[PDB]
């Protein structure tokens, strides 16, 4: 990397190039080496991110444990070798290994962010009418982008999050959702009708899990399974959302979901009995009906809560809806 040369510009480089794909293998490796870390920002399920400072910049910097090398290469693939950059997705920098063996460096780079992931920020701050269209389009083209595949070398996979809640989605600073943490995720090519992972295992939040996924009624085989899985948990964010949307001083208080009926970390058992037996979806209060935006919201709501996968709505079919509510207010 010259000397002038700034992780901006860099963005460019890789954005509106011949390829799609991320920066060359040795100017990762350089990016990586560079990062001045700043002070640990925060911690999931596998890693820890951190905040860095590449040449001044503000960068988000990932770094993976050497047990967990299995989640740092499914991220770091599936982010590289597909060709997916787009404005509801983060935006991926680098991804390196420093040592070898026990002490092993598995550090992942990407775009950092002020306001955080939708979790911290719908408990901090009360959204607008026009702001809550805004964080629910985003999030229906993300996983549009996703589930969509473009055949002929060139093109993409179609790709299934698996686990989607609002600790995994993080916003913008102009109030924009970007999609992160594809370590669970699976590719999937029409061409030969295969899929990457390994399918026997429930995978992802408890709390965000499909009836189909809790029960074992779910068939692995099957790629849409996959698809319409995302689309319930894209929901459950979706009614969390509109719940923080204040019309005039009428709102509610930030609540996961099934709060009421499940407890701070769940089991298998105990979300079973809420969802599969008992049939019981979150709670879609009275004053939503008031306006047009809350009204559409809880309609697609209850239309990606079924208890049947090929029922419920698809992903380029939410992003088409939100996009004609959008144009009605600007
Ligand atoms: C390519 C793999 N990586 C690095 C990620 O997936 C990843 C993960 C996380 C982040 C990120 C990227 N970029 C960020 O800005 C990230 C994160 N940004 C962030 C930035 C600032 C805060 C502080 N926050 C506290 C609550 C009120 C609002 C401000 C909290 C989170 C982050 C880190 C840990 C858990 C949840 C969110």
């Amino acid at each position: 990397i010259s000397e002038g040369t700034t992780l901006k510009d860099l963005i460019y480089d890789m954005t509106t190039s011949g390829s799609g794909s991320g920066l060359p293998l040795l100017v990762q490796r350089t990016i990586a080496r560079t990062i001045v870390l700043q002070e640990s920002i925060g911690k999931g399920r596998f890693g820890e991110v951190w905040r860095g400072k590449w040449r001044g910049e503000e960068v988000a910097v990932k770094i993976f444990s050497s047990r967990e090398e299995r989640s740092w290469f499914r991220e770091a693939e599936i982010y590289q070798t597909v060709m997916l950059r787009h404005e509801n997705i983060l935006g991926f920098i680098a991804a390196d290994n420093k040592d070898n063996g026990t002490w092993t460096q598995l550090w992942l780079v990407s775009d950092y962010h002020e306001h955080g992931s939708l979790f911290d920020y719908l408990n901090r701050y009360t959204v607008t009418v026009e702001g809550m269209i805004k964080l629910a389009l985003s999030t229906a083209s993300g996983l549009a982008h996703l589930h969509m595949e473009i055949v002929g070398t060139q093109g993409k996979p179609a790709i299934a999050h698996r686990d989607l809640k609002s600790k995994n989605i993080l916003v913008k600073k102009n109030g924009t959702c970007c999609i992160a943490d594809l370590g669970l995720a699976v590719r999937h090519d029409s061409a030969t009708d295969t899929i990457d992972i390994a399918p026997n295992h429930r995978v992802g939040t408890k709390r965000y899990m499909a009836p189909e996924v809790l029960d074992d009624s779910i068939n692995m085989k099957h790629f849409e399974s996959f698809k319409r899985a995302d689309i319930y948990a894209m929901g459950l964010v979706f009614w969390e959302i509109a719940r923080r949307c204040s019309i005039g001083g009428i709102h509610e208080d930030y609540q996961l979901p099934y709060y009421d009926l499940v407890p701070s970390d769940p089991s298998v058992e105990e979300m079973r009995k809420v969802v599969c037996e008992q049939k019981l979806r979150p709670n879609i209060p009275n004053r939503w009906q008031s306006c047009e935006a809350l009204r559409v919201m809880a309609k697609i709501m209850r239309e990606c809560w079924y208890a049947n996968g090929a029922a419920r709505l698809t992903a380029l079919r939410i992003k088409k809806t939100l996009s004609q509510l959008s144009q009605q207010e600007g």
